[PDB]
């Protein structure tokens, strides 16, 4: 996959990113583009202010996240409000849709952990996965598959904290809130679980809805999330966690859930299943993500026209005792390809300041 080292200040990280995918954004535009004018009745020219607004936001609030995507967007030769559209676009969609009218798992094992997902989406968007290093002086260095353009999605960083991400549609935006991917970011530069726990809920409150799992060897969270409600999973009693696309925890009364799929409890329960027979070992834990059960809305979903409109696009493992990440893209059960990512000795003097 198309992987791509970004060093230096925010602005040069942003720039190696545009230009070297400069190709793979454009598409990623295209599309984003299709996806939010299916949501909505309004002019183009009204969501181009729309994307002028919450450009402002992260310029004012994240001034560095900003100044990374102003560097993709000069590296990319496009506008910072299409990268901005990008790094933003489930919110843009879920607040176009509300004007108009993924399973991931953790084990704690004695002999190392191991936590990973399936991402499941539209097709299309496969083609523009792309994966990043970012090295960034005093900061972890970060590894991770994104869309192209996006800043922030699913991988680790040197310092072992590994995170995952699931849709989930709980109702209410906030348009000044924390975007779910710069939430991403600020939990992949953080140098502990219980770091990114505390400098995502020092942003005082979400603009959306997602769960997001983070952990390392030794201890793990999830995060059901709404701009009115931050609920943290944690382990059962087996020393699991699992999560799909519904929520698990106990929300404020007012909080609603919207259109999730049938198949999310499905899987939910499915995953559960298959983990009471699991033996522990590696081998077995990436066998798991290939499961075809209720196939095509299985936990290795596939695209079938007139049934599931998305498929799995990738499976990512954290051999947490090793500090590696094993990517497969498409679908586990015939993977399109598959590499481990691990830091070396560079990585962790950028980490270090040395
Ligand atoms: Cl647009």
């Amino acid at each position: 996959m198309l992987h791509i080292l970004c060093q230096g200040t925010p602005f040069e990280i942003g720039y190696e990113h545009g230009s070297a995918a400069k190709a793979v954004i454009a598409r990623s535009i295209d599309f984003a583009v299709d996806l939010i004018r299916g949501k909505t009745k309004k002019t183009d020219e009204e969501l181009k202010q729309v994307l002028s607004q919450l450009g402002r936001v992260i310029e004012e609030r994240w001034p560095k996240y900003y100044e990374e995507i102003r560097g993709i967007a000069k590296g990319a030769e496009r506008d910072v409000s299409e990268i901005v559209m990008l790094n933003t676009r489930t919110e843009f969609a879920y607040g176009l849709k509300a004007a108009r009218d993924c399973t991931t798992a953790y084990c704690q094992l004695p002999n190392g952990a191991l936590q990973g997902q399936n991402w499941d989406f539209f097709s299309a968007t496969k083609e523009n996965l792309i994966r990043l290093t970012i090295r960034q002086a005093g900061l972890p260095t970060i590894k991770f598959i994104t869309e192209a353009g996006i800043i922030g999605k699913v991988g680790f960083n040197s310092a072992g904290v590994a995170v995952n991400y699931n849709a989930l549609h709980l109702q209410g935006l906030r348009p000044t809130g924390v975007p779910s991917h710069i939430a991403l970011r600020i939990a992949l530069e953080s140098t502990s679980p219980s770091q990114a726990y505390d400098r995502i809920v020092e942003q005082g409150g979400m603009a959306a809805s997602a769960f997001i799992m983070v952990g390392n060897g030794h201890e793990a969270f999830g995060l059901e999330f709404s701009p009115t409600s931050i609920r943290k999973q944690v382990l059962d009693a087996n020393g699991r966690m699992v999560h799909t696309n519904h929520c698990l925890l106990q929300h404020g009364k007012n909080e609603k859930e919207l259109d999730p799929l049938p198949d999310s409890w499905n899987r939910h329960q499915r995953m559960e299943f298959l983990l009471d027979g699991f033996d522990g070992t590696k081998q077995a834990f990436a066998q798991l993500w290939a499961d075809e059960d209720n196939y095509p809305f299985s936990i290795c979903r596939a695209y079938e026209e007139g049934k599931s409109r998305g498929a799995t696009l990738f499976n990512i493992i954290y051999d947490h005792a090793r500090r590696e990440a094993t990517v497969r893209l498409g679908r586990p059960t015939n993977p399109d390809e598959m590499f481990v990512m691990r830091f070396d000795e560079e990585d962790e003097r950028s980490a270090l300041n040395a």
